[PDB]
């Protein structure tokens, strides 16, 4: 230990390059730092990362406790708890999920108690359409108009995989209707405050995306008109197809990079597949040592 060393991007910019991380000999200190990199610049690329799938979980839990994806399709076929998004086969078969993430969202932003802290450990990288779009959710509400932070002040948002949940391999030749149904037993559309108060930071979030959140209500639990939720995805950049916005960050890496980021604070969205060039990513997912925020 003693020999990582943190270059955080100026200012207010987003992002900070971490060197010389190891975390297999890493410092509590390093540890300490390096999380508080992720809360603060939101995300944390760790250079120079050569690791197999198993040196991989173990480097996230360096930093909380993993948790596997709830639907195994997506589960790597020797570490469980590692998310891979594949479109690269392999001896033909898939292996994980292709072209997930498709729309903007928080992970776990469909369940009642998500993870902090998302890890990306990217395989395959597209040599020109590489990287992921992100929006950072607390900068995103400070920029808001002031009466629009006041319409959303005490409301609650509805949350649900019901859009984007995947059709399975055992999923053939079941009616839609009976598989609709089954997501919203497995799981149910989760109820948050509209904003809540990042643990780690004190930042106030705005906690929507436009892939997962499906409705929002008043303080008194009645439904609101859904053109609140469009309003608020148009100001905070979520509608551009261009990504143009100013709220919007593209974040790039290269061979050997393992991106660390804050899933309270961020939402993110994979690129159009504007090339043919393939994807591969392995993903653990790790809760810290507080809850997403503390009404959880
Ligand atoms: C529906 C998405 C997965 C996918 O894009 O297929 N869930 C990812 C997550 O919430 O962590
Ligand atoms: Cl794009
Ligand atoms: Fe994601």
């Amino acid at each position: 230990e003693g020999r990582m060393q943190i270059d955080e991007q100026p200012g207010n910019a987003i992002g900070a390059a971490v060197e010389g991380f190891d975390h297999a000999t890493a410092s509590d200190a390093d540890i300490d730092a390096l999380k508080s990199t992720i809360y603060t610049k939101k995300i944390a690329v760790l250079k120079g990362q050569d690791l197999s799938p198993q040196q991989f979980l173990a480097l996230g839990k360096r930093l909380g406790r993993p948790e596997a994806y709830y639907e195994p399709m997506y589960q790597h076929p020797e570490v469980t708890e590692i998310f891979v998004s594949s479109n690269v086969p392999e001896n033909g078969k898939q292996i994980g999920v292709p072209k997930t993430g498709k729309f903007w969202h928080a992970d776990y932003q469909f369940m009642p108690d998500p993870f902090g802290i998302t890890l990306i450990y990217p395989q395959v990288i597209p040599e020109k359409n590489r990287g992921t779009y992100f929006i950072d959710m607390g900068r995103a509400y400070d920029r808001l108009p002031e009466d629009l932070k006041k319409e959303i002040s005490g409301t609650y948002c509805r949350h649900s995989v019901r859009k984007y949940f995947k059709i399975r391999p055992h999923d053939v030749y079941r009616p839609i209707s009976e598989i609709i149904e089954e997501v919203e037993r497995k799981t149910p559309a989760v109820v948050q405050p509209t904003t809540f108060t990042h643990p780690m930071t004190g930042e106030t979030v705005l906690y929507i995306s436009e892939g997962f959140t499906v409705g929002i209500e008043d303080q008194d639990g009645k439904p609101l008109d859904e053109e609140l939720l469009k309003r608020l995805f148009d100001a905070t950049g979520q509608l551009d197809e261009s990504f143009e916005h100013d709220n919007i960050h593209l974040q790039s890496f290269e061979q050997g990079d393992l991106l660390v980021w804050d899933n309270r604070s961020l939402i993110h969205r994979a690129r159009h597949t504007t090339t043919p060039e393939p994807t591969v990513s392995y993903r653990v997912t790790v809760h810290d040592e507080r809850k997403l925020h503390d009404g959880i």
